[PDB]
C-alpha cells in the first residue's frame, strides 16, 4: 500500500548551530583518551537516516490482533478524561521548546502573554472548524551523541523528528495531555513501563521470572519504529482515545489533529523550503510515546496470540518490549518466536535483530538495560539493573562551548547507582570534579522522561537510598558478564582500569571525609567500597522524608 516518506530533494537543513568540539576536554580528558570515537549525530547524516526509513509497508491484520484491539478499546472505555485549559497546557511547556513561526516562545508561552495566548486562541478554533487541511510540519536531524562501532559501520546517522509549530503543540496538549497521563496505564496495568524505577523494574521481572513453572523470556526491538506505523495504526489509536469518556470538544480536536496532523503531512525543512510527504508516526507530536507504546502493546500482544505463547508478561516500553512466558520445550519456544515475528512483520511492526528465546534473566536486553546479580559480603544475591556503558561514557565526554556533561554525569549515577562502572568510575570522577571546583554544593539538573529534577550532590546517598535501597553501597561481587562488559567499554574508550579506578576513589573519599558534614557522608556511604575495612552503613533518616516518585514516570 503506502510510503513511509517521499521526498522532495531538498535536504534536511539544520536548527540553529551543531558545534565543533574543542582541542581540549577539560572535564571528561581525565576520564578516557580516545575523545576521537564520541562523535554527535548530525544533518549531515540525514539523508542518510532518510533513505533508510523509507519503505513501501504491507500491513495484514487477523482476528489476534482483532482480539486484542477490541478488548484494549474496552479498557480504554473505562477512563475518564478532561480537556486542559489552554493556560495549563501552555505552562506545560519546556522552558526552551522551540519558538512559533509567529513571533514568540516558550518564554511567553509559560507566562500566559497575552500575545501568545490570543495566537493559541486562534490556533484551537481552526483545529475544532477544519478537520482536513494538513498541519505542515518542520523536520530535523537529532543530535545525540554516541561511540563509534566499526563493526556497526562508523557513526549511526541522525534520528529524523518532525514536530508541528509551538502553538500546535500546546493545543496538543488541551486535547490529549490528560488521556496521555490515564490511557497507558489503564489498558496494560502492570505491562505498562514508564511506571517503574529501575528498581521497581528489576522487581517486576524478577517476579515475573518466578511464577513461571519453567520461565523463558525474550525481547523485542521493531525496527525504524515510526516509519513502521501505517496511517490506519494512527487511525487506530484515534478510535482507542475515543473509546474514552471525553467531552464532545476534545473528540472534536482529537479527530482533527488525527487526521491534520498525526496520520502525516509535509515537511519543511528548517530553510522553510518544502521537504517531503510524511505517511507514518511524527516523532515529536504529544502522542508520540504514547502511541509508540500502546500501538507496540497491542501489535505485541496480538502475536503472543499468533505465535501461541502460554502465559506471557510483558513490559513495554516505547517499541522495546519483554516478555516472560512459559516455556514450551526450547524447540517449540524457536518455533513459537519465528512465529512471532512473522507476525509482527505482518503487522508492520518488523524487528532490528531476530528475538531469540533466553532462559537466564540476565541475558534479555532491552530497553537497552538488563538484569544482573551481585553477591554482598552477606553471600545474599542482590538483583541490580545495568547497561553497557560505552554510551553513558561517551555522553560523559560530550564537552563543548554549548554543552557540558556534568547533568550527564548525575543522571548515570542516579539511575545506575548500583552498577560497577557507576560505583568505581562515574561517581569517583564526578566528586573529583567538583571537589576541584569547589561545587560539591551547589545544585545540578537530574533530567528523565522531559521533567527536570533539581539535585545537590550532597544528597546522593539518601537520594540513592530512596531509590535502589541500601544495598547500593554494599555490591561486593559482580557477575562475570558485567565485569567482561565494564572491562571492555573502559578499553574501548581509553579509560583507566577499574584498578586505577579503585586507586583514584580511594583518594576521593579520603579528600571529602576530611570535608566533614554532608560530605563526608557522601564518602562514607559512597565509597565503602573503595577501603578494606568497610563501614557498617546504617539507614538515612531524611531518606524516608524523599518522595522520587514521579521521577521514573509520565
Ligand atoms: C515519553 C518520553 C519522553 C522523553 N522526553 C525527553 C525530553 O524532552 N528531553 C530529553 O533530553 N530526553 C527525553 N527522553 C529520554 C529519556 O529521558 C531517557 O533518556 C530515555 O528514555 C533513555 O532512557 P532508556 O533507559 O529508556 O534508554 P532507551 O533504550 O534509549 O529508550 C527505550 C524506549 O524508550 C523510547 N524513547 C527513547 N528515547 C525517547 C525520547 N527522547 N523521546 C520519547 N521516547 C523515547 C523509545 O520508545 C525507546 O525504544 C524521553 C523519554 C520518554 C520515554
Ligand atoms: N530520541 C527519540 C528516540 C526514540 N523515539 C521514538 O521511539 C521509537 C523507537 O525507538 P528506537 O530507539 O528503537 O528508534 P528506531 O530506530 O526504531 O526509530 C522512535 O521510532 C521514535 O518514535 C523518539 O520519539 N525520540
Ligand atoms: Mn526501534
Ligand atoms: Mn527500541
Amino acid at each position: 500500500s503506502s510510503m513511509s516518506y517521499s521526498w522532495t530533494g531538498a535536504l534536511i537543513t539544520p536548527c540553529g548551530p551543531e558545534e565543533e568540539k574543542l582541542p581540549i576536554n577539560p572535564l571528561s580528558n581525565s576520564l578516557l583518551r580516545y575523545h576521537n570515537k564520541v562523535y554527535c549525530t548530525t544533518s549531515k547524516s540525514a539523508s542518510q537516516r532518510a533513505k533508510k526509513v523509507t519503505f513501501d509497508r504491507t500491513q495484514v491484520l487477523d482476528a489476534h490482533y482483532d482480539s486484542v484491539l477490541k478488548d484494549i478499546k474496552l479498557a480504554a472505555s473505562k477512563v475518564s478524561a478532561r480537556l486542559l485549559t489552554l493556560q495549563q497546557a501552555c505552562q506545560l511547556t519546556p522552558p526552551h521548546s522551540a519558538r512559533s513561526k509567529y513571533g514568540f516562545g516558550a518564554k511567553e508561552v509559560r507566562s500566559l502573554s497575552g500575545r501568545a495566548v490570543n495566537h493559541i486562541k486562534s490556533v484551537w478554533k481552526d483545529l475544532l472548524e477544519d478537520p482536513q487541511t494538513p498541519i505542515p510540519t518542520t523536520i530535523m536531524a537529532k543530535n545525540e551523541v554516541f561511540c563509534v562501532d566499526p563493526a556497526k559501520g562508523g557513526k549511526k546517522p541522525a534520528r529524523l523528528i518532525v514536530y508541528p509549530d509551538l502553538g500546535v503543540r500546546v493545543c496538543e496538549k488541551m486535547a490529549l495531555y490528560d488521556i496521555t497521563q490515564k490511557l497507558p496505564q489503564a489498558v496494560m496495568g502492570a505491562s505498562y513501563g514508564f511506571q517503574y524505577s529501575p528498581a521497581q523494574r528489576v522487581e517486576y521481572l524478577l517476579k515475573a521470572w518466578a511464577e513461571k513453572k519453567d520461565p523463558m523470556g525474550f525481547s523485542y526491538d521493531t525496527r525504524h519504529f515510526d516509519s513502521t506505523v501505517t496511517e490506519r495504526d494512527i487511525r487506530t489509536e484515534e478510535s482507542i482515545y475515543q473509546a474514552c469518556s471525553l467531552p464532545e470538544e476534545a473528540r472534536t480536536a482529537i479527530h482533527s489533529l488525527t487526521e491534520r496532523l498525526y496520520v502525516g503531512g509535509p515537511m519543511f525543512n528548517s530553510k522553510g523550503q518544502t521537504c517531503g510527504y510524511r505517511r507514518c508516526r511524527a516523532s515529536g507530536v504529544l502522542t508520540t510515546s504514547m502511541g509508540n507504546t500502546i500501538t507496540c502493546y497491542v501489535k505485541a500482544l496480538a502475536a503472543c496470540k499468533a505465535a501461541g505463547i502460554v502465559a506471557p508478561t510483558m513490559l513495554v516500553c516505547g517499541d522495546d518490549l519483554i516478555v516472560i512466558s512459559e516455556s514450551q520445550g526450547t524447540e517449540e519456544d524457536e518455533r513459537n518466536l519465528r512465529a512471532f515475528t512473522e507476525a509482527m512483520t505482518r503487522y508492520s511492526a518488523p524487528p532490528g535483530d531476530p528475538p531469540r528465546p533466553e532462559y537466564d534473566l540476565e541475558l534479555i536486553t532491552s530497553c537497552s538495560s538488563n538484569v544482573s546479580v551481585a553477591l554482598g559480603p552477606r553471600g545474599r544475591r542482590r538483583y541490580y539493573l545495568t547497561r553497557d556503558p560505552t554510551t553513558p561514557l561517551a555522553r560523559a565526554a560530550w564537552e563543548t562551548v554549548r554543552h557540558s556533561p556534568i547533568n550527564s554525569w548525575l543522571g548515570n549515577i542516579i539511575q545506575y547507582a548500583p552498577t560497577i562502572w557507576v560505583r568505581m568510575v562515574l561517581m569517583t570522577h564526578f566528586f573529583s570534579i567538583l571537589m576541584v571546583q569547589d561545587t560539591l554544593d551547589q545544585n545540578l539538573n537530574f533530567e528523565m522522561y522531559g521533567s527536570v529534577y533539581s539535585v545537590n550532590p550532597l544528597d546522593l546517598p539518601a537520594i540513592i537510598e530512596r531509590l535502589h535501597g541500601l544495598d547500593a553501597f554494599s555490591m561486593h561481587t559482580y557477575s562475570h558478564h558485567e565485569l567482561t562488559r565494564v572491562a571492555s567499554a573502559l578499553r574501548k574508550l581509553g579509560a583507566p582500569p577499574l584498578r586505577v579506578w579503585k586507586s583514584r576513589a580511594r583518594a576521593v573519599r579520603a579528600s571529602l571525609i576530611s570535608r566533614g558534614g554532608k560530605a563526608a557522608v557522601c564518602g562514607r556511604y559512597l565509597f565503602n567500597w573503595a577501603v578494606k575495612t568497610k563501614l557498617k552503613l546504617t539507614p538515612l533518616p531524611e531518606a524516608r522524608l524523599l518522595d522520587l516518585s514521579s521521577w521514573f514516570t509520565v
